[PDB]
């Protein structure tokens, strides 16, 4: 309905100007012209909740969610499944928590743990670059970082991606992990400047100024990148984010940064480092997303884009358990 659309737009204009009596008449008129107008129902629900009429607000929200008979079935079924899913999810976080406490309890000065921590360091670097076509083997990566001699018959681009990761991981471990205070845009840029610096030092440490496309994702317009990065870091240091389970917080921080995708390149590597910083600050070890999990990683990211991030959190939770099981397995004494 063209009149329903018009009635809602004026209803919202009257709401901003503080004419609530006129806004209500127009909300009612929008629903008279189109009873199944989702926008007007949801928006009139928000208006009703502001006036502290909870029953009416709930009626309008529920009406908007259940237009057709198949929506009604979806709601009654979802209301049944949600509690069971909440239980399954909560269980999996408590299972991770127990394994974290077992890893943390082990003395920092342990012969076994030190070897594992040293070996898994190169595993993360390997998987973080190999997941997007870096053909360097694990022994080659160690050679590059331990000796600082280049390997033969492998591109300087591939090897400078490894050097950049090592530089970024050192910076975090020494400077940021134990640093008490808020994480700022500058800190993210400092990580990115090291991650991409050795490959593209021109673009390393500054936002993109062009439109791009990441897989099946449409990231923000370059002119809106900076505002969304300000809103992002505001959330990072919010009380809401502090309450979240570290794995949930680390997963959300990861997804939000690759959604904004504020750099021309190195967005994945940067967002995975920020994920591990948050976990390390919370007392968890650094986790790895293996190159074998690329399709799963992309699938849960595409699901997150279309408005369900829970699969991505669950995916990061799986990657966390796998990392902990690897540390706990090395009790070979
Ligand atoms: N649908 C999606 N929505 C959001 N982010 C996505 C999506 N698909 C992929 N990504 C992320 O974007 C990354 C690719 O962007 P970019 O090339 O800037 O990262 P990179 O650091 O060069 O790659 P990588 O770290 O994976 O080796 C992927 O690795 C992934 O983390
Ligand atoms: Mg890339």
């Amino acid at each position: 309905s063209l009149e329903a659309r018009a009635a809602l737009n004026q209803a919202l204009e009257m709401k901003r100007q503080g004419k609530r009596e006129k806004a209500q008449k127009l909300f009612m008129h929008a629903l008279k012209m189109d009873p199944d107008f989702v926008d007007a129902l949801t928006e009139f629900g928000i208006f009703s909740e502001e006036d502290k009429d909870i029953i009416q607000a709930d009626y309008l929200y529920t009406r908007a969610l259940t237009i057709s008979p198949y929506h009604e079935k979806a709601l009654v079924n979802r209301d049944r499944t949600l509690p069971l899913v909440e239980e399954i999810d909560q269980r999996y976080f408590s299972i991770i928590d127990s394994k974290v406490k077992k890893v943390m309890s082990i003395p920092k000065g342990n012969s076994a743990l030190r070897r594992v921590m040293e070996e898994t360091y190169y595993h993360h670097i390997y998987h973080t670059v190999a997941i997007e076509g870096n053909t360097l083997t694990l022994s080659e990566i160690r050679h590059i970082l331990e000796t600082r001699y280049a390997v033969p018959g492998k591109s300087d681009e591939e090897q400078n991606e490894v050097i950049g990761m090592h530089a970024a991981m050192k910076y975090i471990n020494t400077t940021l992990v134990s640093r008490i205070g808020s994480v700022t845009i500058s800190d993210v840029l400092e990580i990115h400047r090291r991650v991409l610096g050795y490959v593209d030092p021109v673009e390393a440490g500054r936002f993109r100024t062009t439109q791009v496309l990441v897989g099946h994702h449409i990231p923000p317009h370059p002119q809106d990148v900076e505002k969304q990065m300000q809103e992002f870091v505001q959330w990072l240091n919010s009380e809401e984010a502090m309450n979240l389970h570290p794995v949930e917080f680390a997963a959300l921080a990861h997804y939000k940064l690759v959604y904004i995708h504020p750099f021309i390149d190195g967005n994945g590597r940067t967002s995975r480092l920020l994920m591990n910083l948050i976990l390390m600050q919370a007392g968890y070890p650094p986790i790895t997303i293996r190159k074998e999990q690329r399709s799963d990683y992309y699938h849960v990211l595409e699901a997150a884009n279309e408005g369900d991030v829970r699969p991505f959190i669950r995916f990061i939770a799986k990657c966390t358990e796998t990392t902990l099981d690897t540390l706990l397995f090395a009790t070979t004494e």
